[PDB]
């Protein structure tokens, strides 16, 4: 109980910043996460015995893929931590508990292939879940891990609070389906602009949590240029593998996934920053002012991609 996690001075300082990189030492990631749970939630939120067993079962059910891996899980959770810490008073005890656990679990058992590839392959998961295929799978896997003996980190919630937090984690994980993001942000954009946005309305909170999940999920574009640039290699390595597998099914993939069209990556990044990233962190900054540093970092990285195209790197 009186057992805190402590990080070295540089990590203790930099972990509080939105652009923190969790580093290349896999064995430190679990303690980094427990550290974030303790500061954000409390040392009491979770039985440390059961949290540590949950954290390790989650790690084991992430696969060895270039990008949708255990590092990504902890990275997305760190971005959620940074939002929760800069927005102390806006979130319930149940929301802070749920959202860190949601972020850690959001891509469980990812195989490194989009919903689109599962559908055309006619993968069994596409038969069980017609929309948000992988995201319904990630939540399924989260529930299964919570039901292993000794792994129910929520066991000291009342029946109602337990049902509330699983509902938070389910909407949070489904919202990481980027297909659902455009709609969610347009609605949040209208609601903010006509002044009808109301954080006491549960359906409004759900939308705002959804956008936080998209913001944390995309946080690779909010890092310092060299992390952003080196993460892009891992992102495209999965995409080009999927593109290869599309060709094996006799389907020309979209250029984003065609390793023969690497030359168009910088121009594709521009579209993506302009179409998804900048709009995402703009509406987030409007609803939650202290998350501005994510919008600033995103715009710096847009400028770095403009320079790549202009040949200056
Ligand atoms: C941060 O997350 C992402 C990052 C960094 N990048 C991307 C890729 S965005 C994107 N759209 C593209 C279109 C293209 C292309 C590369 C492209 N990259 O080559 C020719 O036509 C995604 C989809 C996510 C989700
Ligand atoms: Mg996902
Ligand atoms: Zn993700």
């Amino acid at each position: 109980g009186l057992m805190q996690f402590t990080l070295p001075v540089r990590l203790c300082k930099e972990i509080e910043l939105f652009h923190f990189d969790i580093g290349p030492f896999e064995n430190m990631w679990p303690g980094i996460f427990v550290y974030m749970v303790h500061r954000s939630c409390g040392t009491s939120c979770f039985e440390l015995e059961k949290l540590c067993r949950f954290i390790m079962s989650v790690k084991k059910n992430y696969r060895r893929v270039p990008y949708h891996n255990w590092k990504h899980a902890v990275t997305v959770a760190h971005c959620m931590y940074a939002i929760l810490q800069n927005n102390h008073t806006l979130f319930t005890d149940l929301e802070r508990k749920g959202l860190l656990i949601a972020c850690l679990c959001h891509d469980l058992d990812h195989r490194g292939f989009s919903n689109s590839y599962l559908q055309k392959f006619d993968h069994p998961l596409a038969a069980l879940y017609s929309t948000s295929t992988m995201e319904q799978h990630h939540f399924s896997q989260t529930v299964s891990i919570l039901q292993l003996e000794g792994h129910n980190i929520f066991s000291t919630l009342s029946s109602s609070e337990y049902e509330q937090v699983l509902e938070i984690i389910r909407k949070a994980i489904i919202a990481t389906d980027l297909a659902l993001y455009f709609g969610n942000r347009k609605q949040l954009e209208e609601m903010y602009q006509t002044g009808s946005l109301n954080l006491n309305n549960q359906s409004h909170r759900d939308r705002v949590i959804g956008l936080m999940m998209t913001a944390c999920d995309l946080c690779s574009v909010t890092k310092l240029w060299p992390v952003t640039k080196l993460t892009a290699n891992d992102i495209y390595a999965e995409f080009w593998a999927e593109g290869d597998e599309m060709k094996k099914l006799g389907i020309q993939p979209i250029p984003m996934m065609d390793r023969d069209k690497k030359d168009e990556v910088p121009q594709g990044q521009l579209g993506f920053y302009n179409a998804v990233a900048i709009p995402c962190y703009t509406t987030l900054t409007q609803i939650l002012p202290p998350t501005e540093p994510l919008l600033k970092a995103c715009r710096d990285n847009l400028s770095q991609w403009e320079k790549v195209i202009r040949g200056e790197e």
